[PDB]
């Protein structure tokens, strides 16, 4: 299958124009990767092992895994400026330095061979981000159909919590209706059993003087 | 403000060869346009206006409104049958509309090379990435939208069956209170009954006394 990045660098020796840089890799960067430069008419390519990677960290005191990720903040334009470019077309000397404000170091080099076939390579590198670009669009496309379907079930969802909430206010009201009547009958009970025992003392009152 | 489509196109004399079309314009395609062709080392470009749009249309015997249409579909890529021409060396450009056997020219325009190939086609690659990045955010807007928008939906699917146990326990209690107000009306009753036998009985009572 592979992977590739496509950035736009400036170089040290060109600022006015725009250059890419097309960098492609297998699983991870650290097992090696092909690199291409290319203004718009001519191109230059080189590949770097894993093995001169390793190396390249090992000569310079850094972890391989720190090493790694410069690679990628530089080559794959991940950075927050921060990394410079040089290339000589004389000497097909690519080379990239990392700086702080004021302060540089060289962070990796390469050798570029020029292409014969540049327009071949162009082609190959606008067809990849057409094809980029149709798969966004689908992409696009499906999340927004997702986003319908969500903000749909999402107002049904709110309609029926709002419809349940008057049914819940009117049990509400029906129980507490309820509950006045149940007094009302409770205490009609009481009263007339206040009458009942009346009844029973008088009549007891009444049969004592029989 | 601007638009611009890039398509991939064959062209008849060159099959081997992917070449790309470059079409750019203000609002409508109807109002003019710029065309460029390109195959990655030289570019070719005209302009087309409104007036030699809406003239072609009329010289056609083809109302301007579909005219319009049968550009986009061949020259912006929206098609389901369309065919592309090119001589270098008169820098003629012309397209045609294929049915099975049968076919007619759609159009045609001079396409002058231009002198300066290599920036057309940064500009061009530019624009790609511009594009490439300005879709990776909105997908990852929407991706964040999405997110949001289930945990709503999560949180409503829970407040829902939630009230929903609320509501059987609620049914519950008035079933429970209706067995009671109906015993209560039944006492209330009764002691009625009592009362009404204990003054007929204390009445009689009084009458022997």
């Amino acid at each position: 299958s592979g992977e590739r990045k496509i950035s736009r660098i400036h170089l040290v020796s060109e600022p006015s124009i725009t250059h890419f840089l097309q960098v492609s890799w297998e699983k991870t960067l650290e097992s090696g990767f092909v690199i291409t430069l290319t203004d718009g008419h001519s191109a230059w390519t080189g590949t770097v092992s894993e093995s001169e990677i390793s190396q390249e960290a090992d000569d310079m005191a850094m972890e391989k895994g720190k090493y790694v990720g410069e690679l990628r903040k530089a080559l794959l334009s991940g950075a927050g400026d921060v990394y410079t470019f040089n290339f000589s077309k004389e000497s097909c000397y690519f080379f990239f330095e990392k700086n702080l404000k004021d302060v540089s170091f060289r962070l990796g080099s390469f050798n570029l061979e020029k292409v014969e076939n540049p327009a071949e390579v162009i082609r190959e590198l606008i067809c990849y981000c057409l094809d980029t670009t149709a798969e966004n669009q689908a992409k696009n496309e499906h999340h927004l159909r997702v986003v319908d379907s969500l903000q749909t079930s999402l107002d049904a969802e709110t309609r029926s919590r709002n419809e349940a909430l008057r049914v819940k206010k009117k049990m509400e009201g029906d129980l507490n209706e309820m509950e006045i009547q149940l007094s009302h009958a409770n205490r009609m009970a009481a009263e007339a059993q206040k009458q009942v025992k009346s009844l029973q003392s008088l009549l007891k009152d009444t049969q004592i003087q029989l």
